[PDB]
């Protein structure tokens, strides 16, 4: 899985730990090894949500599986209570596509997976 | 939706009130009300379009529906119009990608919006 | 088609002529003319794989058909080689989602591809 963090909260705004938490945190959330688990955050970005540029997020999740309705209305509670404790960010000014990939259509170690 | 666009124009070059006009048109042309839109601007970027470093975006809009053929038509008319008249890049060094996203996949305030 | 990889390898470490590279590859691997590419190298970022931050990359490559099992392989093998050879990040350190966009979802020129 690979979950993708842009918003414009500032660099020192990002704790140190965020990366590995958000590791630990989707391990367990989506059943697969944390060895598996990409993260990126991005920090500091032009953005607005509903108009304004008070705190905000829009991320990504893509898994191979492990995606559908009551599953991504467990991880967005998940990810945005992290969101909001670690980040400052309120819940409702975030916004996480989730994205079922075909294993055909990842790429890994010069093939796919597949 | 969610409307992101990266570019080589460099971050002085992005006029100020930018993000509140895509916000704005954006919801108008997709009738979507203002609150739901988000935007976000990513300049200094180091890409090529054709194998060339002149100006260019490659950018996308995410929706809960409203994406389709015709009302695609529209949106890239409207963007590309933008980012010539605003940022000064040729409508020809322009991609955008459009995604309908399924309800059940977007997260948002603690859930999906299924 | 469009490329873009995201990396936590520092800009300097990313050798002069790789933007041009990365067009002439993919023209040849996807079968599309050098003019219809576009290309996207984001260094420096915020990353980790696996739970680590040694070199890795997460990258996207959306394309109007020419996608699939095979072609995907192909482009796995040629895409994480020059992501080694050129950027020193092990294969294993790099996922590539992959997207065959409907050419009525990808805007240019002021309408889309339809």
């Amino acid at each position: 899985p690979m979950f993708i963090v842009n918003t414009n909260v500032p660099r020192a705004s990002v704790p140190d730990g965020f990366l590995s938490e958000l590791t630990q945190q989707l391990a367990q959330a989506t059943g697969k090894p944390p060895q598996y688990i990409a993260v990126h955050v991005v920090p500091d970005q032009l953005m607005a949500f509903g108009g304004s540029s008070e705190p905000c997020a829009l991320c990504s999740l893509h898994s191979i599986g492990k995606i559908g309705g009551a599953q991504n209305r467990s991880y967005s509670k998940l990810l945005c209570g992290l969101l909001a404790e670690r980040l400052r960010i309120s819940p409702d000014r975030v916004y996480i596509n989730y994205y079922d990939m075909n294993a055909a259509n990842v790429g890994w170690n010069n093939a796919t997976f597949a």
